[PDB]
């Protein structure tokens, strides 16, 4: 006999476990009505603008408790490494600055993502996408965020949209008369660490699955600013469904799923394998970016049904800029998840490197120290990331020289957020180093980029280049964009390619900028043991 | 507020698919009623319409194809640049479609995962139980027709059982403007679903030389495991991995065919016909062909360029296979409308092999096969033992526990397959091959224990299988992938369940076949038919 079984059966489908605050006066935007014997809700679409604007404002300055608790755990655990505690303390101090509501917690203010669930009898006028986009537009235009979206004019010619649009707007049709939301400000680097694997029944045994988990976690590396919220999804009805599920799992959206399966194929959370993921993450030694125990805050594992011939697997993380906010509109008005507004309640040597010298003198100083040495940089940095590197490679391919500004100073891979009025800099933390790996040997062979400064582990070609050319890769702490801007960056100037927006080449003057020597000029790599 | 400009990512010029031919379900206007509430037009829809619609969609789609799919098979037959094997495979698939058009046998034994993309208007009122009513219609189609129950439930992380009804479905129901209900139904095979790939790339990819080299490298990794000729879809960019993968799926269904062909400063999606031509050139010059060498690796290509976060460049690659099964539909004030597929595929048909007797000692069959090079076409006559993913896993588990390889794995060639349900009065339901590569990890082990010397399935296999067959005097025979109905109708003469009946279509079967075509893909000498094109 026919029995309908929804794949996802949360015990808390409306997220009653979350605390919400009502937007004052927002009941003027809604009206409960009764039509053809059923209860319905008229929603002024301006409510969607108001809600999206506040969601994408609040989320850049505050965090959830389970995120902040993880940083406290890394500081207080006796088994945490010194580097575990240093990174966690830095990230918590960064959250305190961001809670001042001026600087966003990260320079990568992310892609704006909206999961919306509009009830059958929730009536907005139907222009939901436009009104939500206006609210997102408002948040990024009138606050000190960043325009990160890149439009394709043709296959290869690109320009910044200049407003952080388009958003990802996933609006679902559901029962009832309410409007429920999950807003995500998703960083590009953590988005890049969403992986899809096409596996088989041969994986579905304890030995093979455990070895698989050990192998894939290492490929996450430190490139998305751990401690991670790690999500793993085994199975699914399609690749895109698997990847949607792992995204939502990483946002703890599916925390109230059942923990057992049944003959109808319902999804379930697997706490036993969540513990195994956490054990793998801790035993890996990767740590909170620079070696140790706190590779991961927590883990989510969801098992899904599958076609007999198929076994898609999804792996994804939420990064240090863990940014999601639940919301709903009902007959009483607009409700938005309440985040932690006082992160300070969770708070319980190094080599000085003078950059105001010839670069060869800086290289000589750095050559005296092994990888893992903590350094403090003082002086000028030249800032360049993906598009600038690509344009410079193209210039050299056309016979033009490597520009002088790539040869005078360490290269900081970064793209700043907008500068608050009266501030020297907006949030200005590092870009993932690995995306520039294909340029290092070329630029060094042409006399520049001997010293780079960014975050994340890099490929072997960069280790080989630095040894061949006498170069160095310095790893900044990943994530603390606001405290770096507040305490370290003293002057910012646009140097080249101003049309690239945040991806322009910048010249900045810094003081007390912390980093680790990750790759030296001798073939050594701080990550060679943990990420082998 | 003056500089704000809203731009939807997807701006099709034909959003309601007026270019598609639809048929009205007779009398279906009785399921809808136009009303007016708060000055706005709304449509009340009896949810039983959703059951009727889903039932007909997942019945029609298993027996008929779109014109653009059938035209590709005709092109492979009529093109002078097509190889002999290209024409042979395309002719076989067209003949298979003529059988499937009889509405008894489905076109493929893998009747797929049921996928529904639904777009419910703000003022389209169904009562809200859409997922249940759609699932009941899907349940009806798979229960009362000669399809297959393919969905595997997880009782725990590792303990599995077949759901016995091909549920659950993938139901993606979206909230959109208006008062109509629009649908795309997909019956998605597992093998083509497995060839949906996500790559996390960078700006370093986004130049003509790098992108062309990337396409050349990735298209080969598709191999022949999803029964080409493919509809190849490639998506460059996206706002998230899941959005990229959703887009590449819909692109492969030609859902986005009416997108613009140029970008703008607002980041709208666009189809790129120039790079679609490049994808087709790469696929043709690859020499992979329609499964067995030639030009027709691909029917056609779709390339969609998407906006991206500056730090990101997700890329999606996916195919629609020979069982190219999607059907558009909509409900409006006039009733239920369903896309009209081609009911006379025979009009696309236009106006050498070694006979292998399997009713011999297996060692004599091996001795005969050893006389021929890879690429030789054979015709099999006799008994096959049928086993795929779960049966192989269960047998390896038995052996790991000290038990012998069962005798029934040593007496006959092993056919990887899982049959659809048998029509009344028929010897067999649709019964084409499973992807060989998924069983690769068992071949050397089983051959070391005196069985699985000869396997029969579809797709290229990994090097460990070539090494095993050379070490153990084995062979891998490649069936044509896709023609499950003509194989059932013409070649499969008897089917009996031998072991593991609780596995449903994944049980071990003993079947008797006649005139079953295949190619020698791997021989007993280290040779592989795909070693040049898929290197
Ligand atoms: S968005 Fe996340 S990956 Fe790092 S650069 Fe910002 S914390
Ligand atoms: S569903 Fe498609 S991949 Fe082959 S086995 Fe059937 S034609
Ligand atoms: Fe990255
Ligand atoms: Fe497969």
């Amino acid at each position: 006999d026919f029995h309908f079984s929804a794949i996802f059966q949360p015990t808390d489908p409306h997220h009653h476990q979350t605390e919400f605050a009502k937007v004052e006066g927002s009941e003027k935007y809604v009206e409960e009505v009764e039509v053809f014997g059923r209860q319905a809700l008229k929603v002024n679409p301006e409510a969607l603008t108001i809600l999206a604007h506040r969601a994408f404002s609040d989320v850049h300055h505050f965090f959830r408790k389970d995120h902040l608790e993880g940083w406290r755990r890394a500081i207080e655990d006796p088994e945490a490494s010194d580097n575990d505690r240093y990174v966690a303390t830095t990230l918590l101090k960064n959250a305190c600055i961001a809670a001042g509501r001026v600087l966003p917690s990260c320079q990568d203010t992310g892609t704006a993502i909206v999961l919306g669930k509009r009830g059958e009898l929730c009536w907005t006028g139907g222009e939901d996408e436009k009104y939500l986009s206006k609210g997102i537009w408002n948040a990024y235009r009138y606050h000190n965020l960043r325009y990160s979206q890149t439009a394709a004019l043709d296959m290869f010619k690109e320009c910044n949209t200049g407003d952080n649009l388009p958003a990802q707007l996933d609006l679902l049709a559901v029962p009832g008369s309410d409007y429920e939301f999950l807003f995500i400000a998703k960083g590009g680097g953590s988005a890049n660490k969403a992986y899809l694997y096409q596996e088989t029944k041969a994986l579905l045994n304890p030995k093979s699955l455990r070895a698989f988990i050990e192998e894939k976690l290492k490929t996450l590396g430190t490139a998305a600013c751990p401690p991670y919220h790690i999500a793993l999804v085994i199975g699914g009805t399609s690749a895109e469904m698997t990847m949607k599920t792992v995204k939502l799992a990483s946002c703890r959206y599916y925390d109230s799923l059942p923990t057992t399966g049944d003959k109808y194929g319902r999804a379930f959370r697997d706490p036993e394998w969540e513990k195994i993921v956490m054990e793998v993450a801790q035993k890996s030694g990767i740590g909170a970016q620079f070696g140790g125990k706190y590779f991961a805050h927590q883990a989510r594992v969801i098992r899904l049904p599958r076609h007999g011939a198929s076994c898609p697997v999804g792996l994804a993380v939420s990064c240090s800029a863990d940014r999601q906010i639940l919301a709903h509109i009902n007959k009483s008005g607009i409700y938005i998840e309440q985040l932690e507004q006082n992160p300070a309640q969770y708070l319980p040597t190094s080599v000085k490197v003078d950059l105001k010298r010839p670069i060869d003198k800086v290289r000589q100083q750095l050559s005296q120290y092994p990888v893992g040495t903590r350094v403090m940089l003082n002086g000028t940095l030249i800032v360049a990331r993906d598009i600038a590197h690509a344009k410079i490679k193209e210039m050299m391919d056309n016979g033009e020289p490597l520009p002088e500004y790539m040869k005078t100073s360490p290269i900081y891979y970064a793209g700043p957020a907008k500068t608050p009025e009266g501030y020297a800099s907006g949030s200005f933390g590092p870009t993932t180093a690995g995306r520039m790996d294909s340029y290092v040997d070329l630029f060094q062979s042409h006399g520049g980029s001997y010293i780079t400064l960014a975050k994340g582990n890099r490929s072997k070609q960069v280790t080989d280049a630095c040894k061949k050319h006498g170069g160095f890769y310095l790893g900044s702490i990943g994530g603390p964009a606001a405290i770096l801007a507040k305490d370290s960056i003293k002057q910012v100037t646009c140097l080249a390619f101003p049309e690239l927006g945040m991806e322009a080449v910048w010249k900045i003057e810094v003081e007390d900028f912390p980093a680790f020597i990750v790759v030296d000029d001798k073939g050594n790599d701080m990550y060679s043991k943990t990420l082998a």
